[PDB]
Order: structure tokens, then sequence, then C-alpha cells
């Protein structure tokens, strides 16, 4: 149980620092620039496949495996329907990511992008019948304001060979922060109403997951995609970027499980600071004065959110 713990926030911290850096990469130094519409697609697809074998593993036998996906897939098409709403905002939310990074320098996007945390936090009250107190919605801002000068930097100092439009990457951040509040709440919201496992509901939203995202492919890039193929414009690092979002997103339902959405921007923030801390004293990486003191305020906002709160007797007693 401790290991787990740990090697999913290890992996978190690692995916996601490498992936927004990666993508920013293979978005300008590209001469034959891939689809950003197909890497999203066969996120899914690789998601899908993973979560598959994960629930081979957990039910134990082929038989068992074999039942698991009649009951759950085949006979439980109203959770298909249900999870279908996610996939959608999902597949604009992971589309807007590959916008934003095209216009947008990788801390611009970092910074930004941490609106995420507020909203999810909205989401998370209105949605699955929680409260807030007014110290935890403190915590709420004080952690965006810690991991917003945690990703404070300096704009990259290598010139971009390709166009770029910063003002279409804000307003693609300005949908990606709507939408991972509401999909990421809205996954919770069903996960947790059902004993049904995590991976049977990882398949059944990524199988939607796979038709919406490449009908959007088919949408955006079709004519394009004929011409130039599906697969035009991949190297290396596509392939790296495809994964990276693909271990980020398994393990992103995994946090959902054993905490909640709100935690998860708490964890993932931790994981960042100690991550960072680590890599100073075993390599000697420098840090910068934003970073420090958002770290503190990371840790305080952790603190604050973690103290102890009659006024939510619905809340507590029935979830
Ligand atoms: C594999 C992805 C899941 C797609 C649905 C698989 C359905 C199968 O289930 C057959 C069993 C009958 O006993
Ligand atoms: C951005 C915030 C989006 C808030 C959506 C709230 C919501 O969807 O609440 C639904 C309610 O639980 C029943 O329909
Ligand atoms: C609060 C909400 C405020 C943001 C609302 C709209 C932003 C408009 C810009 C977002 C553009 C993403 C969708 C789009 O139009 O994609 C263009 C693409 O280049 C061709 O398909
Ligand atoms: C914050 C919301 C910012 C919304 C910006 C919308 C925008 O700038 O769109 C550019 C347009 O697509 C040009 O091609
Ligand atoms: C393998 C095939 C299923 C894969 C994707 C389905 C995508 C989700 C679409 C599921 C729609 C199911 C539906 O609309 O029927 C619901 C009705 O309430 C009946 O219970
Ligand atoms: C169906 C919805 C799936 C979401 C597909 C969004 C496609 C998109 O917005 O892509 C713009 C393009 O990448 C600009 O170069
Ligand atoms: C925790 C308080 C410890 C303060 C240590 C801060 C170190 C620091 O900010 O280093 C910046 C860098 O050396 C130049 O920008
Ligand atoms: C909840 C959930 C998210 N995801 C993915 O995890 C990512 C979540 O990103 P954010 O934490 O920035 O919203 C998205 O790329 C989404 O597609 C997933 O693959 N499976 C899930 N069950």
């Amino acid at each position: 149980s401790l290991f787990f713990k740990l090697y999913c926030l290890t992996v978190m911290t690692l995916v996601a620092a490498a992936y927004t850096v990666a993508l920013r990469y293979t978005r300008t130094t590209a001469e034959e620039l891939y689809f950003s519409t197909t890497a999203v697609c066969i996120t899914e697809v690789i998601k899908l496949l993973i979560s598959v074998g994960l629930l081979a593993k957990e039910t134990g036998s082929l038989g068992r495996f074999k039942a698991s996906l009649s009951e759950n897939v085949l006979g439980s098409p109203k959770e298909l329907a249900k999870l279908s709403v996610p996939s959608l905002v999902y597949a604009v939310q992971n589309n807007m990511a590959f916008l934003a990074l095209s216009n947008l320098d990788a801390a611009v996007y970092q910074v930004t992008y941490q609106l995420k945390i507020p909203c999810t936090a909205l989401c998370t009250v209105l949605m699955l019948n929680r409260t807030l107190s007014k110290l935890q919605w403190i915590s709420v801002f004080m952690l965006c304001g810690g991991v917003t000068l945690v990703q404070w930097k300096p704009a990259q100092a290598t010139k971009v060979v390709v166009a770029q439009n910063p003002l279409l990457g804000f307003g693609a951040i300005a949908i990606a922060v709507l939408c991972s509040g509401f999909a990421g709440v809205y996954f919770e919201k069903v996960l947790k109403s059902s004993d049904t496992s995590l991976w049977v509901r990882n398949i059944q939203m990524y199988l939607s997951g796979i038709v919406v995202t490449l009908a959007g492919t088919y949408l955006s890039d079709g004519a394009e995609i004929q011409e130039k193929g599906f697969f035009y414009g991949y190297t290396y690092y596509v392939w790296f970027v495809i994964f990276l979002a693909s271990v980020g997103g398994l393990y992103t339902s995994v946090v959902v499980k054993y905490t909640d959405n709100i935690m998860k921007g708490f964890s993932a923030a931790a994981a960042i600071v100690l991550s960072t801390i680590a890599s100073v004293l075993l390599f000697g990486l420098q840090i910068t004065l934003s970073f420090a003191l958002g770290a503190l305020l990371v840790c305080v906002s952790i603190y604050l959110y973690g103290l102890p709160r009659t006024s939510n007797s619905l809340e507590v007693l029935f979830q």
C-alpha cells in the first residue's frame, strides 16, 4: 500500500513535468508538423489497452475478465452513455492543451492552467454535494498562488521558428481550465456512485473517448490527413508525448479514486515541490526565489486544508 502511493506520485510528477515541455518541443521544432487531433485519439487507445490489461489482472482470470466485460460494457449501456460526457469534455480539453502549447511558452501555459485548481474546487462542491469551510477555500486559493509561483519561469531563450498566436493559446487554456474541473469531477461522481472497478469505469469512458477523438480528428483535419497521412510528422518525441499523456491520465484516475479531485491538486503540488527539492539535493539543480516562496505557500495551504473543520451532515454521513 505504501509503495503504490510512492510509485503513483513520482510517476505522476515526472510525467506531468516532462509532458508539457516535450509537447511544446514537438510543436515548435518540427518541419513536418503532426496533427494534434491524432495524438489525442491515440492516447485514448493506449489508455483503453492498458486499462483492459489492468482489468484482466484485477479480475484474476480470463473467465472473470470476460464476465466483467460482458456485464460492465455489453450489459451497462447507461454507464457508457453517462461517461460519454467526460469523454466529450476531455476530448476538447486534451485538444486544447496541444493548441495552447502550439502557441504559448510552456511556463506561460503552466502558470495560467493552474486556474484549474479553484475551478475544480467549485465543481466539486456543486456536483458532489460537498462543502469547503472558509479556511479550506482560503487554502485552495493559497495553493493556486503557490503553484503559480512554483511554475513561474523566464520565457524560453530559444527563438521560435513557427508562427504563434498567443491569444488563441490563452483562449485554449481558458477552455481547458473549465473542462478540467467539470470532466474530472463528473468522472469522480460516476466512480464513487458504486463499487464498480476503477478499471471498468476507465474502459467505459475510453471507449467513447476513442470514438469522439477520432470523429474530431476527422472533422478538424480529415481533408489534410487524406493528403498527408494520419501519422504525418510523427517522431520519437511525438510518441513520447502520447505515452506521457497516457500514463498521466491513468494515474489521474487512480489519484481521484484514492483521494479526490481537490486532493489531486494538493498532492500534485506537494510532489512537484518535493521532487524539485530532491533534485536540488541530488543534482545541484538551481531554483528560483519564486519557487522557494511558492513551495512555502504550497506547504501552508496543505496544512490549512487538512485542519479539522454539524452543518454538513448530509456530506459526511452518506458519502
Ligand atoms: C479522470 C480521468 C482523467 N483522465 C485524463 O487525465 C487528464 C487530467 O488532466 P487534468 O488533471 O489537468 O484535468 C486528462 O488528460 C484526461 O483525459 C483519464 O485519462 N482518465 C480518467 N479517468
